[PDB]
Parts: C-alpha cells; sequence; structure tokens
C-alpha cells in the first residue's frame, strides 16, 4: 500500500522528484537493495533529492521509506542453506577484481597496524579479518565500541590501515569512523556487498561481495559467506606473494598447544 | 623427525604402546586431524595409553605430540577460485553429513530456552558471535563470552531455562571445554558446534552438530573449516524461523530499531 500512496501522491512532484518515484515504481523489489547512493544514480538525480523525496511520503529519510518498502513487499532448509552459500561464494569469486586485491595486498603487507570496524553481523567479519591478519603476525584490532574506533581512526598516521566492514556501507559510527582515516590520507579499504554507497567515497580501496542486504535481510548467511570470502582470498594472497607469514602462522599454532585439555 | 624418533625409540616400548606407535607410522598424515579420543577409539586403547606413548616419547601430551607431528610432516588454479572451491566443498560436504535427527531436537532446546549462553575462543569466537547474532536477530537472548573465566561462573550457576552452546571444531580447548562441563554437570543441556565427531567435548554434550574438515594444529581457523560451522548456525535458526513462524516478528522488528542508526 505504500506504492498506491506513492502513485496517489504523485500528483503534486517536480520532474527531478518523479523521475526518483517513477524508478521507485517500477523497480520496487530491487530498491529494497540499493544504499541512496545507487538510487541517486540510477535516477541521475541526486542523494539530496532522494531524501526530499522520502520526506515527502513522511519518511525521516532513505533508510526509513527502504524499511517501510520492505515490510510492504513482504506483505529442504539445510540444503536450501547451504546452496544459497555455495551460490554467493561462486559469484563472489567471479565478481573479485584482482587488481584492486592485489594493490590491497600489498597495503596489508607494508601496514604497521591495522584497525577494522563493523557491527552487528558485520563484527562477525571484521573478527574474522582481525584473527586471521595475527595468526600472519600483524598487529590487528578489530572495534565494535565505534567510540573507540572513531578516536584511534583521529589520530591514525602513516604506517596505519583501517578495513571498514559494512555491507551496505550506510551504518552511520561505521562510516564516520572510517572517514577520519580516510581525510587523514591513511588507507581505509571497504569490505562490502554493494559498490556504491556513502562509505565508497571514503574508500581508497573496495572488495565487494555479491549478494546486497536489504532491510529484512541483514547478517544472511548468503551475503555473510561472501564478505568472509574477502578475508580468506586477502590473508592466502598475502600468504601465496610472502611465504615468510608461514612461520607466523606456524608459530602462532604452536604457542596455544599449552591451551589445550 | 618424530617421525623417525618413532621407529627407532619403539624397541623399548610395550605391546601396548606399539599398538598406537604403529597405528601413527602408518597413519600419520591422518593422524593430525584426530583428537586423542578418536587416536585412542581407532587403536582401541585408553586415553591414557596415548598420553603415555607421547610422553614416553618427551612430549607434555597428545596436542603436543600432534603439533610436533604436523610440522614433522610439512617438509614434505587462481587463488580465489580455489579458495572458493575449498569452502564451496565444504559447505556441500557439511549440508550430506548434516544429522538431520539431532538438529530437530536442537532447534525445539532453543525454542525452549530463556536464556542461551555461547562459548568459543580464537576462530570459534567468529562462530559463536554469528550465532548470538542470529539468535538476538529471533528474540532471544544470547550471550557470547570469550572471557572463559566469565563463561566458567555464568555456567557454573546456570539453572532451569538456560541452553549453552561449546563452539569449538576440535572439541579439545581447555577453558572451552572447562565452562561447558560445569553446566553439563549442573543438569544444563550443552550443544556442541564442532568440526569433529569425538573430543573430549561430546561427552560433556547434550547434543552435537559436527561441520566437515576437522582442524589440525597447522589449519586452525581455515575458512574451509569456518564456513560449515556457520552453515550448521544458519541451518539451526532457519528452521526455527521454519518451525516457529512467529519468530520473523522479532526479525522485522530487530531490522527496523536499526534504521536511526543508519547516515541515510
Ligand atoms: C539491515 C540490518 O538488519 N541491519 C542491522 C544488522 O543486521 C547489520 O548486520 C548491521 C551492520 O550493517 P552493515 O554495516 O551494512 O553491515 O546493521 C544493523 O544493526
Ligand atoms: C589449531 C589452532 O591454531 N588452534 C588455535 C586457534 O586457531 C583456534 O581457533 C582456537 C580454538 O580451537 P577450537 O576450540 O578447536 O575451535 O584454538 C587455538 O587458539
Amino acid at each position: 500500500n505504500l506504492l498506491v500512496r506513492l502513485r496517489s501522491n504523485m500528483e503534486p512532484f517536480s520532474k527531478k522528484l518523479r523521475v526518483v518515484a517513477d524508478y521507485i515504481l517500477e523497480n520496487a523489489h530491487d530498491v529494497q537493495f540499493q544504499t541512496i547512493t545507487d538510487l541517486a544514480r540510477n535516477t541521475q538525480t541526486s542523494e539530496a533529492t532522494v531524501v526530499r523525496l522520502c520526506r515527502d511520503m513522511g519518511y525521516k529519510g532513505y533508510s526509513d521509506f527502504r524499511m517501510a518498502l520492505a515490510v510492504d513487499l513482504s506483505q529442504d532448509i539445510c540444503d536450501v542453506s547451504a546452496q544459497s552459500a555455495v551460490d554467493s561464494l561462486q559469484d563472489t569469486a567471479k565478481l573479485i577484481d584482482r587488481k584492486s586485491l592485489a594493490r590491497i595486498v600489498e597495503r596489508v603487507h607494508q601496514a604497521e597496524f591495522i584497525g577494522c570496524i563493523g557491527v552487528g553481523a558485520s563484527s562477525i567479519v571484521g573478527r574474522y579479518l582481525a584473527y586471521r591478519l595475527i595468526r600472519i603476525g600483524k598487529k590487528a584490532i578489530m572495534f565494535e565500541d565505534t567510540h573507540l574506533a572513531a578516536m584511534s581512526a583521529s589520530r591514525s598516521s602513516q604506517g596505519d590501515l583501517w578495513f571498514a566492514v559494512s555491507s551496505s556501507g550506510s551504518t552511520k559510527e561505521v562510516i564516520h569512523a572510517a572517514g577520519l582515516a580516510y581525510k587523514r590520507d591513511i588507507p581505509v579499504v571497504s569490505l562490502t556487498n554493494i559498490n556504491h554507497s556513502p562509505l565508497s567515497s571514503l574508500s581508497t580501496e573496495m572488495l565487494v561481495a555479491a549478494r546486497p542486504e536489504g532491510p529484512l535481510t541483514g547478517g544472511a548467511f548468503a551475503s555473510k559467506v561472501g564478505a568472509l570470502l574477502l578475508v580468506d582470498v586477502l590473508v592466502n594472497s598475502l600468504l601465496e606473494s610472502y611465504p615468510e607469514y608461514k612461520d607466523s602462522v606456524q608459530e602462532t599454532a604452536e604457542v596455544v598447544i599449552p591451551l589445550m585439555a
């Protein structure tokens, strides 16, 4: 019925607003999975125009409108769950840009200190990255306290590198912390499931997994599995280009032997 | 080297120890991926016998021995596509292995549970966090601990209506077992999520779900091992959503309340 309201309330809109209004009507199902940056790009308008339209429909902004749009459209298990994750792995392996991956490998190799940022289900992905970095002997820290991450990002200096782990690239405190590093000329690598988002303007490099999240599918295993695959490839490529990291894999494995039963 | 020492220094070993020395000398590649509980079973000897072999050989115990073993063995196309392919094979292997009778029972325990405690360290922290996250999406109270002191203290006072998940590929991590063991001993259900059928943890588990690809001393954290542990988490919560469609209201409401935390 929010569609019914859009058509009905479309009467008073200017040309640019009606372009976006028309776009959303004809692409309702796909817009669930688009960021504000996507919708502005796809309509050839601006983010300011999208927001202005969402406000005219009664909403606080784009995220709020998209949430309503998702609820509006929504109105064997082991094998389906597994197949959906196999598909996303495959799709992600096709999408991976090898040249940006190779630059990212060199950035990590050169980094003295790696900070990672991510909340909600992205906290799982950022944790796996920091663990895998620690396995090869890098200093890495994962923050879900976005206040502490903003404060670290704000004093960041040559030698540091940041990963912003966010499927949507639209999470306010994650973007804020990442942007502080970016504005200081610190490399920021984003791990996302969407090509264009607010975070992309604040990233020096991006890896993109398959299956963008919508309002009702955050944390979906199909979206998270591709993001974890980005982490896996990155650290295995580091291991391949710099075999000396294998000494660290070995030593970190040895020192937790005394922690076994 | 450890393998040469096993060979030559085994003259002085007893028959019982010889059986274990012989099994290892013949199966050494696979022994990397076995728990003390497997080596004992596969040789039909006690875990005490296996330990005695290990210490006779100058190691602290089975895990120390198994680590030297993997290092001793160690001296004998595109990276994206191979890393993705392993994870594919692991997912499909885990899917075929899933015991659907256990899974249905585990779903019902979760449904009944008023409080869910989750325990895991190192790379298993990632799996336990995903579980607690997916629980919180359906409106369950779930806490993930990697502080194993805190996890021990909570488990030790655990009471009717609680349920624990012990996340460990090996089921052999000392402080994780200890905390799971405390709940188990107070008759509170414990569900283990591992990548091995037999382990110290299995004898302290009400139920178990087993992912493919057992970890070895030099492959802890491998994405092909973790990807199947995460698939178990997904299938668990998706079954719940299928049996108890009312959980979809929490999925929606948990999605709604984080909208004001987006940039737009
Ligand atoms: C759509 C949705 O449910 N969002 C919530 C979580 O599920 C999600 O994991 C997290 C991080 O979002 P990201 O920054 O896009 O990964 O954001 C929100 O708390
Ligand atoms: C073999 C190995 O390196 N083990 C280390 C980690 O990589 C592993 O994730 C953790 C928990 O292991 P689990 O309890 O078997 O999951 O134990 C060890 O710190």
